[PDB]
This record gives C-alpha cells, structure tokens and sequence, in this order.
C-alpha cells in the first residue's frame, strides 16, 4: 500500500547497519574463538557457534538492501530468494537455541568432555532446526510483470506461515524464553542465598572483631574469637574449578589465623591475639573482593541475555501472531504492518547485538 514506501525507506538503513556493525563484532569475536592458545572451554564453543550462524546470515543483508533500494524488485535468482527466508529463520532459531543451551548449561554449571560435549549439542541444534526449516525452501521469488518480488507475504504462503507460525512460536520462541528465564531465576535464586548467608556471617565476625581490638581482658578475646571460628565455620559448610578452590583455600586459612589468636588468647598474651585478629580481617576483605567481582560478571551476563533475548524476539513473535491472524488478501493493515517490520528489524539485529556477551562472558577470565 503505502506500507511498502516506509519498507523500502526503512529496510535498508537499518540492514546495512546491521551489515556492517555484525561483520566487525562477529569477525573480531570468531577470531579471538579460534585462537588455540586460549584454553577452549564449553560457553567459547557455544559462542563460536552463535558468531558463525549470525555471520552467514549477516552475508545476506546485502541482498536484502539492495532488494528494496531498488523499489522491491530482486534480480538474483530464484535460488537466492529461497536462501533468503531459509537463513532468516535458520539463523533466528539457532540463535535462540545457542542462547537457551549455554544458560542451561551454566546453570547446571552451579548447581552440580564437556567441551565435545558442547560441540554435539551445537551440532544436534543445526540439525535440528536446517532440517525442520527446509520447506521455506519451497518458497521462491514471484514475479508479477516486470518486478520479481522477494521477501514478501503472499497467499501462496499464508496457509502453510500461519500454522508454521504457531508451532515456531511455541517451540522456537516460549518454551526457550521460559526455559532461559527459569535457569536464570534460578541462578539468581542461589546468588542471593549465598550472599545473604556470607552477610550475615560477615557481620558476625565484623562484631567479634571490633570486640577484640576493644579489648579488656584475654577472656573477653577468647570468647569473641570462639564466636568468630565458630561463625567462620558455618560460611565453609554453606559454600555451595579455580574460583571455588581460593573460596575454600581462604576459608581454611581464616580458621587457621583464628586457632593461631585462640592459642595465644589461652596464653592470656592480650597484644598477639590483636594483631593476628588484624591480619585475619586482612585475609577477609580479599576474599570478598574476590568474590564480588565475580558475582558482579556472573549477574550481568545473565540480565544481558535476558534483556537481549527479550526485546529483539518476543515483540516480533508477538506482532508476527497477530499481523498472520488478521491478514486479508486485499485489506491494508497498515499500522500493525508497520509494527511487524520494525520489530523484524529489531529481531535482525540480534546478529550484531550478541558479540556483547562475547565481550562481557568472554575475556573475563583475569
Ligand atoms: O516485509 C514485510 O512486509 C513484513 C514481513 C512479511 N513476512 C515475510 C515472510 C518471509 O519470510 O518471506 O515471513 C513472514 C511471516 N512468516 C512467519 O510467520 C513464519 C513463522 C515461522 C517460521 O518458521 C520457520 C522455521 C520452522 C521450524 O521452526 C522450529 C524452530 C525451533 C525448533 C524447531 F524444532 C522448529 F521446527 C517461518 C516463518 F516465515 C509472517 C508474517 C510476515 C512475513
Ligand atoms: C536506527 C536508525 C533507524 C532509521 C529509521 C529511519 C526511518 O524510519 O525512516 C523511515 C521514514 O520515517 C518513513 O518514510
Ligand atoms: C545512521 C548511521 C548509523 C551508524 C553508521 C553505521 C554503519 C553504516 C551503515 C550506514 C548505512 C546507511 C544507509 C542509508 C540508506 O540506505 O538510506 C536509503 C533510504 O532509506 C532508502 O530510500
Ligand atoms: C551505530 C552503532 C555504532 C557501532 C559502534 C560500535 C560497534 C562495536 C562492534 C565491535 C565489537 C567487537 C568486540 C567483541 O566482540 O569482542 C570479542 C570477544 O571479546 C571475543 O571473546
Ligand atoms: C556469501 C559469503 C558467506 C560468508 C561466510 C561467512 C563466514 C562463515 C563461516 C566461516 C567461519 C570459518 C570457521
Ligand atoms: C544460519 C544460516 C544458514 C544458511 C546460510 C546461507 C548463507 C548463504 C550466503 C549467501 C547467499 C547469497 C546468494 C546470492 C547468490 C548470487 C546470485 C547471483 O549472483 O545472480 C546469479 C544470476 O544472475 C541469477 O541466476
Ligand atoms: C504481548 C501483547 C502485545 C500485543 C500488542 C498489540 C496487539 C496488536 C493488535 C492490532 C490489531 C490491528 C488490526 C487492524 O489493523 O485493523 C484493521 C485495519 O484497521 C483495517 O484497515
Ligand atoms: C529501530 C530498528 C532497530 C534497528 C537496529 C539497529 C542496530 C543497532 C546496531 C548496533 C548497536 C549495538 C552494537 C553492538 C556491538
Ligand atoms: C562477509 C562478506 C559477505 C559479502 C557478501 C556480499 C557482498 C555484496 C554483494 C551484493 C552487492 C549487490 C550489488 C548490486
């Protein structure tokens, strides 16, 4: 109608956009995933995964911007046209499915080979969703006079999209974003417990110790020292790799420094039992500023790939079930139209919008 004017506007900035902000993001990341003098792990091989189905379908781009550059009119071929809504959606899918597997896998992660492991799973979900994506295939460019037309719906598609939408929607698209936002409630879930739990322990320890330095005798230290190893010991049991070793190693230390104050607290030698109660509380705030840094890393990249996962896909479900259920052959939708095109842009733009888990969960380590 006039829909196809803001179309051939909008489709093309917004495509080569993408283009160009994805070649780059995704190149640096593929090259920094294929490097072999980074230990390989399980979420690189995911990742890697995820940078290389965007990148193909970054290749497009091109041809869809120039498609509508020239007024909806495609000269590349019937083939091409196919491959098109082919790589769309074979893209979209698998992208949803890297997402949804590495949060799953990171929080089985936290709460309980596996770098093949990944690789069958990667390679279980390119099966999974080429081969259930094939019929796409079966539909190619139209032609009405002198413009072959691509991209477009068509009644010639509507009968199959409809119910294919109904089926992607559910398997595609709600059970990844409820089995995503279940692991991630989860994690968050457990973060929030150990970290209450080592609160309260630190105020503890944070009381007994401004005891001791408020010292007035040797058996007022002992007995805020015996408070001490006593609260010391619950954090160890509560605990629940090269991050959980310094936990426990510190830990035992903290114990270890504080029988060293109980040993001269016996001893009645006030002054020793203060400066190892002060070295202690040294060993302390090393360890949590060793476990707040990764506490922070572990919340960001899961509020990341929910806020990414979120806006760049359900919007465009949604208004993809509601633009199909109403569609009239001759009736102008304009407005809703207008609405499905911006959020397939949006959901497009996943593509270049994921080499910033890249960044965030993949150089973090040191
Ligand atoms: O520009 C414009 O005017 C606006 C856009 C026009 N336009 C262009 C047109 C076009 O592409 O040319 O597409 C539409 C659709 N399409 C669907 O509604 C669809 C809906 C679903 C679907 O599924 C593909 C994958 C099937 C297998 O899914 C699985 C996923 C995960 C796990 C599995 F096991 C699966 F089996 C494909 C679809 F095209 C709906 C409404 C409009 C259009
Ligand atoms: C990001 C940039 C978004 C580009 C929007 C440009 C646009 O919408 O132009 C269409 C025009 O409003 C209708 O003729
Ligand atoms: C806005 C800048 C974003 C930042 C620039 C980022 C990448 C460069 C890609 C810029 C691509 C510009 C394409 C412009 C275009 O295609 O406009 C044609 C018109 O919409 C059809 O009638
Ligand atoms: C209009 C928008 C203007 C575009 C601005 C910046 C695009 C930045 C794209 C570059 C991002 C690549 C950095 C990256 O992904 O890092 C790789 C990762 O760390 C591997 O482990
Ligand atoms: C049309 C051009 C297609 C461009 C292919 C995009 C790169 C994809 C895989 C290379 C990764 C190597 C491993
Ligand atoms: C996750 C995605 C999985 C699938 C990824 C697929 C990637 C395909 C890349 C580019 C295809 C572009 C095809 C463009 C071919 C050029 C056609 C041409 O040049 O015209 C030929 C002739 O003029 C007319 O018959
Ligand atoms: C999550 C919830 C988000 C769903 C948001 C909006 C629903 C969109 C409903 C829009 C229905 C528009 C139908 C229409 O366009 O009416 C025909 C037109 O007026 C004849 O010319
Ligand atoms: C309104 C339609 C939405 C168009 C989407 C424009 C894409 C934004 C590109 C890069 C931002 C993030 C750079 C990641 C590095
Ligand atoms: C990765 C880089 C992918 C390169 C793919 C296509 C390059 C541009 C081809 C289309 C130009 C259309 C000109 C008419």
């Amino acid at each position: 109608c006039t829909i196809e004017n803001f179309k051939r506007e909008f489709f093309p900035i917004v495509y080569l956009i993408i283009f160009f902000v994805g070649v780059l993001g995704n190149g640096l990341s593929i090259y920094v995933f294929l490097q072999p003098y980074k230990k390989s792990t399980s979420v690189n091989v995911f990742m890697l995964n995820l940078a290389i189905s965007n990148l193909l379908f970054i290749s497009t781009l091109p041809f869809r911007a120039d498609y509508y550059l020239r007024g909806s009119n495609w000269i590349f071929g019937d083939l091409a046209c196919r491959i098109m809504s082919y790589s769309l959606y074979v893209n979209m899918y698998s992208s949803i499915y890297f997402l949804t597997v590495l949060s799953v896998v990171r929080y089985l992660a936290m709460v309980h080979t596996s770098i093949r492991s990944a690789w069958i799973l990667c390679g279980i979900i390119w099966i999974l969703i080429m081969a259930s994506s094939i019929m796409l295939l079966d539909s190619g460019s139209e032609q009405n006079g002198s413009v072959t037309s691509c991209l477009e719906l068509n009644l010639y598609k509507i009968a199959k999209l409809q119910t294919m939408n109904y089926i992607a929607l559910v398997v595609g698209c709600l059970l990844p974003f409820f089995t995503l936002s279940i692991c991630y409630l989860l994690i968050i879930r457990v973060l929030l417990k150990v970290e209450a739990d080592l609160e309260d322990n630190w105020e503890t320890l944070n009381d007994n110790l401004k005891v001791i330095e408020k010292a007035d005798n040797a058996a007022q230290v002992k007995d805020a020292l015996t408070k001490m190893r006593a609260a010391a010991l619950d954090a160890q049991k509560a605990t629940p790799s090269p991050e959980m070793k310094d936990f426990r190693h510190g830990f035992d230390i903290l114990v270890g420094q504080i029988d060293d104050a109980l040993k001269l607290a016996n001893e009645g030698k006030v002054k020793e039992a203060q400066a190892a109660a002060e070295q202690l509380k040294t060993t302390r705030n090393a360890y949590i500023q060793k476990y707040l840094v990764s506490h922070r890393k572990a919340l960001t990249t899961i509020i990341i790939t929910l806020i990414i996962f979120f806006l760049c896909f359900l919007p465009y479900h949604t208004l993809r079930t509601v633009h199909l259920t109403t569609w009239k052959v001759g009736l102008c939708k304009d407005r809703l139209h207008k609405a499905l095109v911006i959020t397939l842009a949006l959901a497009a733009a996943n593509a270049c919008f994921n080499p910033l888990l890249y960044y965030f969960a993949g150089e973090n380590f040191k």
